[PDB]
């Protein structure tokens, strides 16, 4: 098609001209934002070229920018980071001091995100044909918002995007017709949103040509939801009535097109769900599904076998590489094997620099900043920390992502995603690091003072046998008086104290949308460790063989949308 051709040509043009496009993007940023408080701090003297930018503007982490960001949060509306007003903060799933990081954005950034989204289907159509003959079943969700003292909205980037006009009144695309109505996606009640997205997907089962969600965990949560709610769902289809549990009238209305008594379909679906073996169930309920559109690169790799199990070995497409700070780029070959996925950073999105991995763990100098390596000049096989300069006022901002160059498409590098720095445990969007986990152990261990017990040793892993997944922590204890050992009731309170100690995103996954299961402490017999922490990353079976008792957190930890 003509629209696809234009989009592919855009890729070619951006990729052939990577270095000059990068140059222009920076010049635009520096021309517009030249007068900002932050830039004028480093005597840029109006210069809009790479070389003075590199030698004067420090390379920073989130903490470095907090003075400027807090002032904006607290209502200072002057040109501090951007010439344009900061339209809102996009809350990263990555945290600082336990709280989601506030990433500044501006209004026109939405156009760039939309631009990147518009490239995905033209690329996909090359590899998978006939996607216009049907629909996608995607499970997409908004998350809660809050406002900063100065009145700025603070919410996840996906929420900001789903609730924007670029999504709600998105351009028509016959290769991108979703089963889920906007009102389901936009519904603030996760149960109702999931419920109706599933119902619509079941009603339109035969038109379904792909299943998806942003993350692998999201799609698994959907499959588990069906496992747990197919009784009510099938009753609804049979009767052509919508469960009273759906109280949001706007959501009640969006389902009206499909809600028709269909006993045949209700019997087919219950026929499949009542089986105790769910291997391949995806292609029995949705028999025309060609692939699963779900991120399985990075931390989500852990989910590939569970996905293959339910899908019967269907291809997995990882489409996009993006963040709260900046949408990065796309996968020019969506049909490649998960372990061989490369992402091509799109040079129109921001100004991208790279810090060689081997230099990334030593403090950088503010008065003499490193040159870094430009997007066009990275070397195949080398590893880098991603560094960004955005239109919204992030200047030489270290994302924390390690990337490995695997090749080039024209002049644009392609990147294998290695990892987000210092992330030990993750189930869904939660990212828990060594320090948070350590302080979490210390907190729960003090609760053991009611006996003579202390924690001699610990390790962890993210357990994905269960949906939702959960953190498992292995505890070697030291009980001075065997007669006064700690009980199941107390060790459960040790679990909940650990959870209480973890970051906002963890606690939210427990509370808001059921995307993280209860944290589990496994008490190992004395002396187990000797034969390395604080995480396992087989080996767990060896540890499990020595497990005396296992304890699950009994209640939900504290979480509200409000920030500290
Ligand atoms: N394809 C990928 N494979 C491994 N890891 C990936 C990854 N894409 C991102 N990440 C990690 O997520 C980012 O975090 P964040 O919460 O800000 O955004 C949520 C993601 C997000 C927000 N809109 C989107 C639109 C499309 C795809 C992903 C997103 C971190 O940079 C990065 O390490």
């Amino acid at each position: 098609s003509e629209k696809d051709a234009k989009a592919l040509q855009f890729i070619e043009e951006m990729t052939r001209n990577a270095d000059s496009v990068q140059e222009r993007v920076l010049a635009e940023i520096l021309s517009r934002n030249g007068e900002t408080e932050y830039l004028k701090r480093f005597k840029l003297e109006g210069s809009t070229v790479r070389e003075t930018f590199k030698s004067k503007i420090p390379v920073i982490k989130y903490e470095d920018l907090q003075p400027e960001i807090q002032r904006i949060a607290n209502g200072d509306r002057s040109a501090i980071l951007s010439a344009h007003p900061i339209s809102e903060f996009l809350t990263s799933s990555g945290t600082s001091a336990g709280e989601r990081k506030l990433m500044p954005t501006i209004q026109e950034e939405l156009d760039r995100r939309q631009m990147l989204y518009s490239l995905l289907m033209p690329v996909m159509n090359l590899y998978v044909p006939g996607l216009d003959k049907g629909k996608g079943l995607y499970f997409l969700f908004v998350k809660s918002e809050t406002r900063t003292p100065g009145g700025l909205l603070a919410r996840p980037v996906l929420t900001s995007y789903y609730k924007s006009e670029h999504f709600k009144t998105r351009p028509y695309d016959p290769y991108n017709v979703y089963t889920s109505p906007n009102e389901a996606i936009l519904c603030a009640d996760s149960f109702q949103s999931m419920y109706t997205q599933m119902l619509c997907g079941i009603y339109e089962r035969k038109q379904v040509l792909r299943l998806g969600a942003v993350f692998a965990s999201g799609l698994l949560r959907a499959i588990r939801f069906l496992q747990l709610n197919w009784h009510q769902l099938t009753h609804d289809i049979r009767t052509g009535t919508l469960s009273p549990k759906i109280t949001d009238p706007s959501v009640r209305n969006c389902v009206a097109g499909v809600l028709k008594p269909d006993p045949e379909l209700a019997d087919l679906v219950a026929g499949e769900c009542s089986k105790d073996n769910w291997e391949g169930i995806i292609t029995r309920i949705w028999p025309n599904t060609k692939y699963l559109d779900v991120i399985v690169t990075g931390a989500m790799a852990q989910y590939i076998p569970t996905l293959d199990y339910y899908s019967g070995g269907l291809p997995l497409a990882c489409t996009m590489y993006a963040s709260s700070e900046c949408y990065f780029g796309l996968n020019l070959n969506p049909m490649s094997k998960p372990s061989e996925v490369s992402y091509t950073i799109m040079p129109n999105m921001a100004y991208f620099e790279f810090l060689p991995h081997e230099h990334s763990s030593i403090p950088l100098s503010r008065d003499s900043p490193p040159r870094l390596v430009d997007l066009a000049h990275v070397e195949v096989g080398k590893e880098y920390e991603l560094v960004i300069t955005t239109y919204a006022g992030l200047y030489r901002y270290r994302v924390g992502d390690i990337l490995r160059v695997t090749g080039f498409h024209n002049s644009a590098p392609q990147f294998h995603f290695v990892r987000r720095k210092n992330v030990l445990l993750s189930i869904d969007s939660d990212k828990t690091d060594e320090a948070e986990l350590q302080k979490a152990v210390d907190n729960a261990s003090k609760l053991l003072r009611e006996v003579n017990t202390s924690v001699v040793e610990y390790t962890s892993f993210a357990d994905t046998k269960t949906i939702p997944g959960h953190y498992v922590i292995y505890w070697e204890l030291l009980v001075k008086d065997s007669a006064n050992s700690p009980s199941d009731e107390l060790l459960g309170q040790c679990c909940l104290a650990m959870e209480e100690s973890l970051n906002s995103v963890y606690r939210q996954g427990r509370v808001a949308d059921n995307s993280i299961g209860p944290l589990e402490i496994r008490v190992v017999k004395s002396g187990t460790f000797e034969e390395v922490p604080r995480c396992v990353n087989p080996i767990m079976e060896l540890l499990d063989s020595r497990v005396v008792s296992s304890h699950f957190s009994p209640a939900l930890p504290h979480w509200t949308p409000a920030r500290r």
